[PDB]
């Protein structure tokens, strides 16, 4: 699924994103717009050989299993094809726990490089929320 701008804004407000760990939906909008441009079926593959999931592009070697990821973890306790579905609580969930590992939000390369410091309420304009 292709999520529009303020419907991604709503679904990830109803989940609890919204400030979590003090991160402004704005911030969880834009993270997603420059991870996965709003696709939940988005994958990349990394360097390393795991391969990055969703609308957040969550990553297998700590956080989701996808079986071809050697010596990586599964901190989430899912399926990495469960960040790929039209729902996004997995994606939700999943991204609660690495942005309160200690980093925040910069876990997320794309959010450090083009979301940080920005005027992110940008995304959630004209949203009804
Ligand atoms: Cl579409
Ligand atoms: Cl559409
Ligand atoms: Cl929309
Ligand atoms: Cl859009
Ligand atoms: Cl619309
Ligand atoms: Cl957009
Ligand atoms: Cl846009
Ligand atoms: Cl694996
Ligand atoms: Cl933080
Ligand atoms: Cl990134
Ligand atoms: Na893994
Ligand atoms: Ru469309
Ligand atoms: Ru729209
Ligand atoms: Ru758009």
């Amino acid at each position: 699924k292709v999520f529009g701008r303020c419907e991604l804004a709503a679904a990830m407000k109803r989940h609890g994103l919204d400030n979590y760990r003090g991160y402004s939906l704005g911030n969880w909008v834009c993270a997603a717009k420059f991870e996965s441009n709003f696709n939940t079926q988005a994958t990349n593959r990394n360097t390393d050989g795991s391969t990055d999931y969703g609308i957040l592009q969550i990553n297998s070697r700590w956080w989701c299993n996808d079986g071809r990821t050697p010596g990586s973890r599964n901190l989430c306790n899912i399926p990495c094809s469960a960040l790929l579905s039209s729902d996004i609580t997995a994606s939700v969930n999943c991204a609660k726990k690495i942005v309160s590992d200690g980093n925040g939000m910069n876990a997320w390369v794309a959010w450090r490089n083009r979301c940080k410091g920005t005027d992110v309420q940008a995304w959630i304009r004209g949203c009804r929320l």
